[PDB]
Parts: C-alpha cells; sequence; structure tokens
C-alpha cells in the first residue's frame, strides 16, 4: 500500500490519472518521479521545464554539472539523478522525439528504464512536443515495464481517449 489517490487501474501494474505530472509529484512525494529528458538534460520546456521551474531551476543546474562530467545520454537511456522537492529521486529517460527524426522504436528501450525501479511516478513516452501519439505510447509502456507505474496524464480529454480505447 503506497501514497497514490484516484489512480484508474488499467492493468496489473499500469494505474492512470487525470493529472499534472508536476502538481502530483509535489503531493505525493514518491519515491521516483520520472523526466521526459532530451539527451542533453536541457529542460527549457514541456514536462521538463514544469518540473524543473518547480524545482527553482536546481534540477539544471545539477543537470549541467552531470553533462559536463558524463556527456550527453543515449536516445532511449536514462540516468538518475536528485527528485529535489518533487521526489527522493528523479528518473531522466529520453524517448525518440519524433519531431527531430528518431526511431520510435527506441521508446520501447526507453520504458525498459523503468524496470529498475519497483514504483514510479510517470508521463507517457515521446508525448507532448516529442510528437509520438500518446496512444502508441501507452500501448508500449504497458507491455514493456513490469514495475509499477503511477501514469499522471495532463489533458484530461486525451486521458478520456486513453482509457476509453484501451485493449
Ligand atoms: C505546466 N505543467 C506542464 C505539464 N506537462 C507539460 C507537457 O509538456 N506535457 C506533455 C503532456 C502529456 N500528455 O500525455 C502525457 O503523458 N504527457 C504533458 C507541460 N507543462
Amino acid at each position: 500500500v503506497n501514497s497514490f489517490s484516484g489512480y484508474l487501474k488499467l492493468t496489473d501494474n499500469v494505474y492512470i490519472k487525470n493529472a499534472d505530472i508536476v502538481e502530483e509529484a509535489k503531493k505525493v512525494k514518491p519515491t521516483v518521479v520520472v523526466n521526459a529528458a532530451n539527451v542533453y538534460l536541457k529542460h527549457g520546456g514541456g514536462v521538463a521545464g514544469a518540473l524543473n521551474k518547480a524545482t527553482n531551476n536546481a534540477m539544471q543546474v545539477e543537470s549541467d554539472d552531470y553533462i559536463a562530467t558524463n556527456g550527453p545520454l543515449k536516445v532511449g537511456g536514462s540516468c538518475v539523478l536528485s527528485g529535489h522537492n518533487l521526489a527522493k529521486h528523479c528518473l531522466h529517460v529520453v524517448g525518440p522525439n519524433v519531431n527531430k527524426g528518431e526511431d520510435i522504436q527506441l521508446l520501447k528501450s526507453a520504458y525498459e528504464n523503468f524496470n529498475q525501479h519497483e514504483v514510479l511516478l510517470a508521463p507517457l513516452l515521446s508525448a507532448g512536443i516529442f510528437g509520438a501519439d500518446p496512444i502508441h505510447s501507452l500501448r508500449v509502456c504497458v507491455d514493456t515495464v513490469r514495475t509499477n507505474v503511477y501514469l499522471a496524464v495532463f489533458d484530461k480529454n486525451l486521458y478520456d481517449k486513453l482509457v476509453s480505447s484501451f485493449l
């Protein structure tokens, strides 16, 4: 028994809620929040910018030090950094950005990073400004992640469509 509330059970291990992931993290303070990162950990907009803004830019400062030491992530890859005021840890995961010509087949590799963590609060990877169809992202999530994932989907209309069309 954990502290997530009002999630709709989609599968054995996937739950879903209409919520802004930033607001959910501030309330729950989960062990792991997933960021929709890019390989440079440049969190200017989207989920990353919203999460980073909620940390008063401390996420960006930590991220810049990480990149200066380690270089960029791979598309499909991840790193674990601090969760600041939002979580114990932030798992920065790079889904493919369709708008940049990245291979959608890398979405499954991106979701595999979630399996290293027992429980996560997460958005749908490659959604929003990453340009993939959320319905596909949810299918890959369900078919790839075996650990307990709590999906916070910002758009109420997208949320309703995700649930209603779920197989
Ligand atoms: C001000 N707070 C926020 C929160 N989120 C975003 C964002 O860019 N997105 C992409 C959206 C999404 N649709 O589905 C899934 O899983 N995520 C959520 C921006 N600002």
